[PDB]
């Protein structure tokens, strides 16, 4: 067979049977043969096994003659940023993002932090690793420790006009992942008062694995916002490339609406720019981008597609409803830090609450939220849905699964590229009743 840890976008598996130090070392060797000339940036998250997996990666890379730049404990976006900033040949982040504490993994990038995915080198690396029975060589290159975050922090701060910021009270919830370390390094440069929840890095995850989508984890941020009268709250996943917002009432804001909000915030600074968006939920983003003078660009979901579309279009910003936000000036990479800095600036400058910034958009384009289905026959289930609606003659688009536009409502229905699931998103033109009846109708057809 094949090694199960090699997924479409990254490496992730259980330690030590799906991923271990030996595999990690062999991955470093294979990665060296895939990259153009230069050093390789390595970083890791708070998980207990991550240092040892990074060390093994470094040993394989240096046995293959690659200099290693160890940036230490960090977020995934710091590996992206330093890989580009230091003009490295590539980078690896050791992380399992949101998986249990017995899982780990790797996200791999080449020059300018361009993704290495299944069809762009990752399965090539897998096959190499699978057949590699060579003895480990010894290092022929050095490792340098470069933990300085100054350039990264200054880059984050460059997205906001410091003099326009107000001393907002912000709940921050690192979920015992790594985000709190960056918050604390930014704080001396910001006027905000921070309310720190689950702040200390702890790979034992005593308060739950870092997944702000779990309602029990969500409620910790919501409660801290309400109990402290905070202007809003921010939570992150463990490697903090995903950020999650809570308004002053404690309400979790559906990530869809952050894409349009951030696009308007960016286009205020970068007039007329292109904005890349996914096909899952679209109408609000298209309208807000256009009303801010930008040009919306439909793109297949998935960071590798989004980033390459942004590059080919010189797009200033891209966003997915799945809490990923990409910035051209950030090496076209996603950041879980830039979004809340931009939102805090927008709240400061506009005098409006986060709630009111999104309220009218949520009323105008209500959405189902993403609903996942594990069914016995995904292909037959999709066919049942499409057959049922055929007589209404929807406008159909196959950018990413099936998108069907009926006029006053639309849906996207696609297979996930990270799990064996179907994912449904529905939205309507200001009609909550139609949203619920169509969502339930599609759901029944899928389960039939
Ligand atoms: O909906 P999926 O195919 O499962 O992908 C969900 C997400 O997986 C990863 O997080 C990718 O980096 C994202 O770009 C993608 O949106
Ligand atoms: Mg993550």
């Amino acid at each position: 067979m094949t090694l199960p840890a090699f997924k479409a976008y990254d490496i992730r598996g259980r330690v030590p049977d799906e991923l271990n130090e030996d595999l990690a070392r062999r991955i470093g060797v294979a990665l060296a043969a895939q990259l153009d000339q230069g050093p390789v940036v390595l970083g890791h998250d708070v998980r207990l096994a991550s240092p040892a997996l990074q060390e093994a990666l470094s040993a394989g890379l240096r046995a293959s003659g690659r200099d290693v730049i160890d940036i230490g404990l960090c977020g995934t976006e710091e590996v992206y940023f330093q890989t580009d900033y230091l003009k490295a040949a590539g980078g690896v982040m050791v992380t399992a993002s949101h998986n249990p504490m017995d899982y780990n993994g790797m996200k791999l990038v080449r020059e300018q932090a361009r993704p290495i995915s299944s069809d762009t080198g990752l399965f090539a690396i897998r096959d190499t690793v699978a057949a590699d029975t060579a003895a480990p060589g010894e290092p022929t290159a050095s490792e340098q420790s470069r933990t300085d975050k100054t350039a990264y922090l200054e880059h984050l701060l460059s997205y906001v006009d410091r003099s326009t910021l107000k001393p907002l009270k912000l709940v921050v919830n690192a979920g015992n992942g790594g985000a709190g370390l960056i918050v604390d390094l930014l704080a001396p440069h910001l006027p905000f008062e921070f309310v720190r929840v689950f702040h200390e890095p702890d790979g034992n995850f005593p308060n739950g694995i870092p997944n702000p989508l779990l309602p029990e984890n969500r409620d910790a941020t919501a409660k801290a916002v309400k109990d402290n009268g905070a202007d809003f709250g921010i939570a992150w996943d463990g490697d903090f490339d995903r950020c999650f917002f809570f308004d002053h009432t404690g309400r979790f804001i559906e990530g869809y609406y952050l894409v349009g909000l951030l696009a308007q915030a960016i286009l205020a600074k970068q007039p007329g720019g292109k904005v890349v968006h996914d096909p899952r939920l679209t109408w609000n983003t298209v309208e807000q981008v256009e009303e801010a003078g930008g040009i919306p660009v439909l793109c297949k979901s998935g960071h590798a597609f989004i980033k390459e579309k942004m590059r080919s279009e010189n797009a200033v910003y891209g966003g997915e409803m799945s809490a990923h936000h990409y910035f051209r000036e950030f090496a076209y990479a996603d950041s879980g830090m830039i979004p809340w800095l931009l939102i805090a600036e927008l709240v400061s400058q506009s005098g409006r609450s986060l709630a009111d910034l999104v309220e009218a958009r949520m009323q105008k384009f209500p959405c189902s939220g993403e609903i996942n289905f594990k069914v016995a026959d995904a292909k037959a289930s999709v066919a049942r849905v499409m057959e049922h609606y055929a007589s209404l003659s929807p406008e159909l688009d196959y950018t990413d699964g099936i998108s069907a536009d009926f006029g006053q409502w639309r849906f996207n229905l696609r297979s996930s590229n990270t799990e064996p699931l179907l994912r449904l998103n529905v939205e309507t033109r200001g009609d909550a009743a139609l949203l619920e009846t169509r969502t339930q109708e599609i759901s029944n057809l899928l389960r039939g």
